[PDB]
């Protein structure tokens, strides 16, 4: 059947880190299931774009398992990540069942906070790599997107179509991102 995600979506995120992973798994098929880390009301991002989830955290994660738990950025929705018991649950959760976690811009931060992926080659924003790279706890990648087996990370709004397409040809082929990203006009 579909292969699925999970995009946790808190205050503060990035909108476009949010909503360009979401349309382009959504164009290839993957079931998304946008989650609000504090309820099901609708939530005010980074430039205040507000956007209503499809359901709770709390909800969607009764749902699971997903294919990917996908991490947007925004400094203060990584903030609201990296506080959050709920989504060191899930991660953690993932992690052990081998299934790819992806992160962008600031959103790996949340990555270390809730000790997830130790060791793996990761990039973040520029501006994320201090905090990221605090006490050692992974290699520094400059790559616009890394993948390091099930870890996955990007670093900014203008990495979000690449990093979209990574999560695709991970979970559903070469094949299914070469057809998604035809009509993009990408460069
Ligand atoms: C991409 N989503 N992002 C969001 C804005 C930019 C970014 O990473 N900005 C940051 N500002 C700070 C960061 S990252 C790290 N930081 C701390 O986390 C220190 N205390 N821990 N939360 C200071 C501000 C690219």
């Amino acid at each position: 059947a579909s292969k699925r995600a999970l995009v946790i979506l808190a205050k503060g995120a990035e909108e476009m880190e949010t909503v360009i992973p979401v349309d382009v798994m959504r164009r290839a098929g993957i079931k998304v299931t946008v989650a609000g880390l504090a309820g099901k009301d609708p939530v005010q991002c980074s430039r205040d774009v507000v956007i209503c989830p499809d359901a709770s955290l709390e909800d969607a994660k009764k749902e699971g398992p997903y294919d990917v738990v996908v991490l947007p950025g925004g400094n203060l929705g990584a903030q609201n990540l990296s506080e959050s018991a709920a989504v060191k649950e899930i991660l953690k959760e993932q992690e052990n069942r081998k299934g790819l976690i992806a992160a962008i811009c600031a959103g790996p931060t949340a990555l270390l906070a809730h000790e997830i992926g130790f060791g793996s080659k990761v990039t973040t924003h520029p501006l994320a790599k201090d905090k990221m790279m605090n006490g050692g706890h992974y290699t520094y990648s400059e790559n616009r997107v890394e993948k390091d087996g099930l870890i996955l990370t990007s670093r900014g709004p203008g990495t979000s179509f690449e990093f979209a397409l990574a999560i695709v040809e991970a979970l559903n082929g070469k094949e299914v991102a070469a057809q998604v990203k035809a009509p993009l006009v990408l460069k």
